[PDB]
């Protein structure tokens, strides 16, 4: 009654926007895997019932073993957030109706996570009940047990958990930022997991990295199956891929949604 019902907001993964990018057309990185989901949302339905909103991010993350001049993920990661809970906020001022569907791939994911995290345990910047259902891609916080394991995933947890301790890490810019304080709260019935089998950020065993090799800890921590979630190859739901089964899941809540 006055402005769009549902906003839906995606956030991309590293390299993947720019703070200088359309929130309403991406399009400086059209590989990204967020567009797959938001693009065909925003065609698909009217102004009136959805916003699709990307959030125009840095999204970098620092290496200092190139001379990367990148932005550390650290901030990366805290501008994302910033970025996307002001975006949150303001929707909510302007319409106090709206209800809103979140989904994030790799650092958009953990950005996206820790947001329904604060949300659940009503932390803001929303009320849990207008939140529709949070969908997290290669998550590097996932825990197993703590929101829906969606899929052939596999058990682990992510890279952020099983480097918490690790401390030279966030000396160089990457803090491994260990468990959800109060998980994903009252929204971890709606919250859901997907990670591929073999994705090192969100299934790191702890043989997988070491002190001694930094380098190749970093590589691997920035960012195939990383590559391809838009394919059917090591993680498919019921015969569509991570990408098709998301989109799914979003198309179809967002008709569910009230009505104001």
């Amino acid at each position: 009654a006055d402005c769009p019902d549902v906003m839906m907001v995606s956030i991309p993964g590293t390299w993947e926007s720019s703070p200088t990018d359309d929130p309403f057309n991406p399009t400086q990185f059209p590989l990204s895997l967020m567009s797959n989901i938001s693009k065909p949302l925003a065609e698909q339905f009217g102004p009136d019932r959805l916003q699709v909103y990307t959030t125009p991010y840095t999204a970098q993350f620092h290496n200092p073993f190139a001379a990367d001049k990148q932005m550390s993920y650290n901030d990366s990661r805290a501008e994302g957030m910033r970025t996307t809970v002001k975006a949150m906020t303001d929707m909510n001022d302007r319409c106090p109706l709206t209800s809103y569907v979140i989904a994030g791939f790799s650092q958009g994911a953990v950005i996206a996570g820790d947001i329904a995290s604060d949300i659940g345990n009503g932390r803001g910047p929303v009320d849990e009940d207008l939140v529709l259902g949070v969908t997290l891609i290669a998550d590097g916080r996932r825990q197993m047990g703590v929101g829906q394991d969606v899929g052939p995933n596999p058990a682990g947890q992510g890279a952020e958990i099983t480097l918490h301790e690790v401390p030279a890490l966030s000396a160089l810019g990457l803090t491994m930022t260990g468990p959800r304080p109060g998980g994903f709260g009252a929204l971890d019935n709606r919250t859901n997991q997907i990670c591929g089998s073999g994705d090192l950020i969100c299934s790191a065993p702890e043989q997988a990295f070491s002190v001694f090799n930094l380098p190749k800890t970093l590589e691997t921590l920035s960012g195939p199956v990383h590559a391809l979630y838009n394919t059917p190859q090591f993680w498919v739901e019921n015969g569509q891929t991570a990408t098709q089964w998301t989109l799914e899941w979003a198309r179809n809540l967002v008709e569910n949604a009230p009505h104001p």
